[PDB]
């Protein structure tokens, strides 16, 4: 189902992987692998050019992510178009997401607008209708972040990275995600899609805060530990409102938070499940 394309003809597409940034003229959209614009005839193409965690481990995460995306398709996560494998180069095709990351939106980076709060309660259900097709179908993400939350022209929120994906309470020896998103027991190894339902909770809280999860020049550096001090009463989540937007109002916040705060749960069975917080989060502009 998914076109294998050659190293080569990856090439010809990225006009042999211009670093440049796409804001001047360039192909390179973002870095941590980079991915690449191009076009492959007139579709425009996001392509993610692997790099090395061991060789074996990146290529399982390679072809964990082919296995993911040949078993889901839904609207609200990206679409994969095809990949390389060619050699000791990896690389995977997608449709090109034209409003980017959530993270980099609600940064406005590259001089985008703020998103309204309206649009932020529509990317929040998006993305919770992902999650929910995602384990509806036996899949834990491993990886929820805004980074992996991208969102089309018309800023429908889009679930992508499914490379540390896995079928689903078990064990790992090898403990993987992003640190400041990550539960307390995805950090000790454990495996289960609870750990989505947290990871879910700390991105409500950057997108009601405009604030990135962590901000090594921001102090608190950690997004949880802003959460901790609203939960010992030394501020309010009014303080911490993103300045970013006109169209706020305290009880849609509000209602937002306090789902983000059931998501945030020390117990995991305490968490809601993803169904619970679709409905929730439908609540919230019902
Ligand atoms: C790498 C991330 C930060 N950026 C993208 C990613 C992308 N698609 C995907 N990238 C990686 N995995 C799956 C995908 F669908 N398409 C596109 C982008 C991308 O930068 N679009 C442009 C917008 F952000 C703009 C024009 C506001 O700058």
């Amino acid at each position: 189902r998914f076109h294998s394309f050659s190293f080569y003809e990856l090439k010809n597409v990225t006009n042999n992987f211009d670093e440049r940034p796409i804001s001047v003229g360039g192909n390179k959209m973002g870095e941590g692998g980079v991915v690449y614009k191009g076009y492959v005839n007139n579709t425009t193409v996001a392509v993610k050019k692997l790099a090395a965690i061991t060789t074996e481990e990146l290529k399982q995460q390679f072809d964990q992510e082919i296995k993911v995306m040949a078993k889901c398709q839904h609207e609200n996560l990206v679409e994969l178009l095809g990949f390389s494998s060619d050699g000791d180069d990896l690389c995977l095709v997608y449709v090109y997401m034209p409003n980017g990351s959530l993270l980099d939106r609600l940064s406005c980076l590259d001089g985008t607008p703020p998103l309204s709060w309206h649009m932020r309660c529509k990317i929040a259900q998006g993305a919770a209708n992902g999650i929910n097709f995602l384990h509806e179908n036996h899949h834990i993400h491993r990886d929820i972040k805004s980074a992996n939350i991208l969102l089309d022209e018309a800023f429908t929120a889009k679930i992508s990275d499914f490379g540390l994906a896995r079928a689903s309470t078990v064990m790992t020896s090898r403990i993987v995600g992003t640190t400041a998103y990550m539960a307390p027991e995805a950090l000790r190894g454990e495996i289960t899609p609870k750990s989505d339902i947290y990871s879910f909770g700390v991105v409500l809280l950057e997108i009601i805060t405009g604030l990135p999860a962590v901000d090594e020049h921001r102090e608190p550096q950690l997004l949880l530990d802003i959460k901790e001090e609203i939960e010992d009463e030394e501020k309010t989540i009014e303080d911490y409102i993103d300045k970013k937007m006109n169209d706020a109002d305290s009880t849609s916040v509000e209602a937002m938070y306090s789902v983000a705060s059931q998501c945030l749960h020390e117990k995991k069975n305490k968490r809601p499940d993803i169904k619970k917080v679709q409905q929730l989060l439908q609540e919230m502009t019902a």
